C-alpha cells in the first residue's frame, strides 16, 4: 500500500507513534517518507546481505526474521514479511523499539541525514489529526 502523507500520519497516531520517545508526529512521518516514500511493500537490500522492510525500513540484521541474514538476531519477534502489510501495527510496534534503544531515531540513518533539525511540522501540515 502506498500511504498518502495525512492518511499515513493519522495511522502512525492512531497506533501510538506521534510523540514516542518525544520524537513528533512529522519526525515519523519525513523519515517514512525518505526510507520507503509511504510504500509498505519497500525493500532494500544492504551491502551486509541484511535487508530493510517496509514504510520505516526496518532491518534484519537485528530487527525481524527473514531466514536469509546469517548471525543476524530478531528482536520485535516477526517475520519481516509482516514489515510490508497494508496495517502498518508490525513496523509501528517495532519502531517503538528500534527507537527506544539508545539512539532514538538516528537508527535511521536518513532520518538523521533528511529529517533531523528541519522544519518537520511540515510533514503533517493541513492533516486532520
Ligand atoms: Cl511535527
Ligand atoms: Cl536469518
Ligand atoms: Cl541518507
Amino acid at each position: 500500500k502506498v500511504f498518502g502523507r495525512c492518511e499515513l500520519a493519522a495511522a502512525m497516531k492512531r497506533h501510538g507513534l506521534d510523540n514516542y520517545r518525544g520524537y513528533s508526529l512529522g519526525n515519523w512521518v519525513c523519515a517514512a517518507k525518505f526510507e520507503s516514500n509511504f510504500n509498505t511493500q519497500a525493500t532494500n537490500r544492504n551491502t551486509d546481505g541484511s535487508t530493510d522492510y517496509g514504510i520505516l525500513q526496518i532491518n534484519s540484521r537485528w530487527w525481524c526474521n527473514d531466514g536469509r541474514t546469517p548471525g543476524s538476531r530478531n528482536l520485535c519477534n516477526i517475520p519481516c514479511s509482516a514489515l510490508l502489510s497494508s496495517d502498518i501495527t508490525a513496523s509501528v510496534n517495532c519502531a517503538k523499539k528500534i527507537v527506544s534503544d539508545g539512539n532514538g531515531m538516528n537508527a535511521w540513518v536518513a532520518w538523521r541525514n533528511r529529517c533531523k533539525g528541519t522544519d518537520v511540522q511540515a510533514w503533517i501540515r493541513g492533516c486532520r489529526l
